[PDB]
């Protein structure tokens, strides 16, 4: 799965899409991690935001960050007439207040997500569009 730092109101349809379903399934897995007795004291989470290898256990003690972007990346789809049936943010006061810190992105940080977005687009940009439009080139 694949987190970004970038404004949800400048990601590309498919983008929005993406992140929607996939954000909310670091919750899941930090469910998973405590109902084996895990804490975050028992993963390697990197002190600076990554790409590869352990970009989502980045966010394992950064839930609170999540869940107020999942309200964003929700909002952002009603507001572009996409047709979601999860219309509301997941409850995770039930995971231990360990894993629920904040974050905020240092705009160095960001400018690593909008670039993979980026080259991701620019790959096959006529499978990209911004409000069902084609304006990637």
């Amino acid at each position: 799965t694949q987190i970004n730092l970038t404004l949800v109101s400048e990601l590309a349809d498919q983008h929005l899409m993406a992140e929607y379903r996939e954000l909310p399934r670091v919750f899941g897995a930090v469910r998973k991690h405590v109902a084996n007795g895990k804490r975050v004291r028992d993963f390697k989470i990197s002190p600076t935001f990554i790409l590869g290898a352990g970009h989502v256990t980045f966010f394992y003690d950064k839930l609170e960050f999540l869940r107020k972007r999942q309200i964003e990346l929700i909002a952002e789809c009603l507001k572009r007439g996409f047709n979601i049936k999860d219309t509301t943010v997941q409850d995770i006061s039930d995971i231990p207040q360990e894993f629920r810190g904040d974050y905020i992105p240092h705009e160095a940080s960001i400018a690593i997500s909008q670039a993979r977005l980026d080259e991701k687009i620019a790959q096959r940009p006529t499978w990209y569009k911004y409000y069902g439009k084609a304006i990637y080139a």
